[PDB]
C-alpha cells in the first residue's frame, strides 16, 4: 500500500514566468534528455509518427505545436511507466532526471489545451492507496483517468487489491484524439491539482473532490 499525501518529492514544474525561455531551450534539453535516454528517444520517434498521422485531423490552441503533440503521444505510450516513476522520485535523486524537456512540453501542452471546465473521471489502480489522514493531497505525477468508469474499472487498470479513485478535476485535460488508445477515453491530469476534499468510500475507494491550482514547489528548474 502507498500513501496519498502531498508529494512533497515529485517534480511538479509548472513553469511560471519562463515559458518562452523554456522554448527556446527545450530543443536543446530534448537532445541532451536522448542522449541521457536510450528508451525516451525510441518513445519520442515512435510518437513523432504516430503524432504526424493523426495532428493533420483538426486544429490546435496558439502555439501548440509538434513538441507539445509528440510529447501527449508519447506519453500515452511505454514512455509513462519509467516517466510517471522519474517525476515521482525527483527529489530522492534530482541528477537522474532525464526528461527535462519532454516534462516542459508535456506540461505545456496541457496548459495550452486547458479551459476552464471541470471533468468527473475515474482512476483505477492495482496497488492500494492510503490517505494520510489530513490535508489535502497531490498526486504530484502525471495522472491518467478516463471519463468512462468501467475503462477505470477495467482489468487493465484496477483489481480489489488496489484503488478506484472518483475525482473531480478542473485542471485535467481530455485528450483521447491524442492517445495511442483512444478507447480509453483518457483524461490526463496534472501533478500540481491539489485536492481539498479527500474521503475514503470502503476499502477501496477514494473520492477526491474541490480541485484546486496550487504553486509548485519547483519552478522554472531548467531554464
Ligand atoms: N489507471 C487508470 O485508470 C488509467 C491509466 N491510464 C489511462 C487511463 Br484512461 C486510465
Amino acid at each position: 500500500p502507498l500513501m496519498l499525501d502531498t508529494a512533497p518529492n515529485a517534480f511538479d514544474d509548472q513553469y511560471e514566468g519562463c515559458v518562452n525561455k523554456m522554448e527556446e531551450k527545450a530543443p536543446l534539453l530534448l537532445q541532451e534528455d536522448f542522449n541521457m535516454n536510450a528508451k525516451l528517444k525510441v518513445a519520442w520517434e515512435e510518437a513523432k509518427k504516430r503524432w504526424n498521422n493523426i495532428k493533420p485531423s483538426r486544429s490546435y490552441p496558439k502555439g501548440f505545436n509538434d513538441f507539445h503533440g509528440t510529447a501527449l503521444v508519447a506519453y500515452t505510450g511505454s514512455i509513462a511507466v519509467d516517466f510517471n516513476r522519474a517525476v515521482r522520485e525527483f527529489k530522492e535523486n534530482p541528477g537522474q532526471f532525464h526528461y527535462k524537456a519532454f516534462h516542459y512540453y508535456l506540461t505545456r501542452a496541457l496548459q495550452l489545451l486547458s479551459n476552464g471546465d471541470c471533468h468527473s473521471v475515474y482512476r483505477g489502480t492495482k496497488t492500494r492507496f492510503h490517505y494520510t489522514g489530513a490535508g489535502s493531497v497531490r498526486f504530484g505525477q502525471f495522472t491518467s483517468s478516463s471519463l468512462s468508469k468501467k475503462v477505470a474499472q477495467s482489468q487493465e487498470f484496477f483489481s480489489d487489491h488496489g484503488t478506484l479513485f472518483i475525482i473531480k478535476t478542473c485542471l485535467g485535460v481530455y485528450i483521447k484524439e491524442f492517445s495511442f488508445r483512444p478507447d480509453q477515453e483518457e483524461v490526463l491530469i496534472p501533478g500540481y491539482e491539489v485536492y481539498q476534499k479527500v474521503r475514503t468510500q470502503g476499502y477501496n475507494e477514494i473520492f477526491l473532490d474541490s480541485p484546486k491550482r496550487k504553486k509548485s514547489n519547483y519552478n522554472c528548474l531548467y531554464s
